[PDB]
């Protein structure tokens, strides 16, 4: 019951229903807690899950880093690529 | 002192007083933390406490379950019956 | 430099300045953090520090029990001596 | 990605922006924790973050200290140096 | 203000919003700035902030403290608990 | 020169000059200071500065009460409106 | 220890080593406070230190007020003289 | 619970455990503070902490000074020894 609550809040997050979210979780082949991270990271940084794990992929990072990165990027009012670029040029 | 603020936060969500619900809490032979359980459930779900506790029988479940389900179907926007359903048919 | 803000945040509670917040501390000789509980008390009472701590050995308990009566008093809309009343009456 | 958290906090706090703050951190050859809790003081004081710094070593003390000096003021409703005269007045 | 601004912070760290950062300040009895608080702990730590008081009862410790452990836990690479048992074993 | 350093961060803000913003402080018989306050709650709001004045003034509170107010906005992604109207409804 | 830090701090404003930047304070007769002002100040407004120095002597002012003109001739997007000129236009 | 968050920090720098640094600290015989400042030093040095410490004695100076001697090499992109040769040939 408790990964279906997850489920809940990441399609509360993405709009879209739990099943969705449930062939979602395995097309990409993730846990629901790491599905929930990405939802609230999306949902923070303007864009779709699946965009989301695009993009954590190609900076080859995790969920979690991905998901503070959404939040910083929101809080300074910009893009996540131009926030890690920004965080690796500062080392 | 201790289960009797545990009866005013119930008392908050159960938007009764505290006699109410500690007769409440006799009625359905339960605990003061299941009972506080029940209120936050049905504050979710939007039914009574006493119409909580008959699904938490008619779905032979926990209160705590229910309260998961509760807020699982909060989320989604369906009753506590439709989460059970739903929680059962994806596994 | 802690039991200093300990004394400004009783202060604040108790409307007055924190000289006379620790005078009151030393009068009533008790210690900084039983000082901000009753104030905190006695804001969610709406009366003094003092009659809050007369209050508290009135009932003869701590100023534990008797904030957490003062939050249970608040959040069921009576005074904190009915709900010691409610308190004994449920046993 | 975490450091970079913290500037983003530090940043919202002051004003300013995330790089601003990291070329701060650098200008004041201090940690970005320090950055960050220098930046809440600074916003309970009422003053800059580089002020914030100037006063903690007026005083000789450390950026914590400093801190909880910002909030005692700000609840007492008198400056940090006050707060600080009275920290040694009542010993 | 105030109050709702710390509100907004636990809401962010949270990553719920601020009336349901409210009602859980309410269900658990609690001031916003303990609140917020157990926001960062939960941050920390990796739980929730429900959680996180549970486990700030479990030791019979303050909200302070048990922020400090999450920290030490954050750095030290290990859980909350752990880093009790490691405070009591270095005494 | 300071004041000036001030306009022209107001100036940078609202992206207009140092010129318009000097006139605009005077219009609304204010301090630099004022001006800037407003500055950064108007962008962190996204409207103009006179609108955040008259919305100062329309709900009766202080240029440093109506930042934090922005500011808290933005976190919780509403309007300011909206966001006094949630500082009222829970007290 | 401390001079040697700041000549550090300045050095990295100023993109040189530290001998430079010392010999640089003895051509211009400046403590390493005024030297690091001075390169604060270069950084802003994307001249050298010995011409910000000279602009300094040319304008009759001290380093202080140089920086301060040097920050707002940065946002506003002009240069130091027109900074100036504008300081005294508008009184 | 401070000193152990110190040790914690202190860790995470010199990249081993809490007992380590916690043995470490008493086989210098030194405060974790010092362990600390240590810590940071050899972190920006790229060295471990005995060597640190080592070069404290070397060179005779305090914690303090070999910390903000560390900064500056770091700025400078030089070693403590040679930046504190660079500090004794400037006076």
């Amino acid at each position: 019951v408790e990964e279906l609550l997850k489920l809940a809040k990441a399609a509360y997050y993405s709009g879209t229903t739990v099943e969705e979210a449930y062939k979602l979780a395995l097309k990409l082949g993730i846990s629901v807690e790491e599905l929930l991270k990405l939802a609230e990271a999306a949902y923070y940084s303007g864009t779709t899950v699946e965009e989301a794990y695009k993009l954590a992929l190609k900076l080859g990072i995790s969920v979690e880093e991905l998901l503070k990165l959404a939040k910083a990027a929101y809080y300074s009012g910009t893009t996540v690529e131009e926030a890690y670029k920004l965080a690796l040029k500062l080392g």
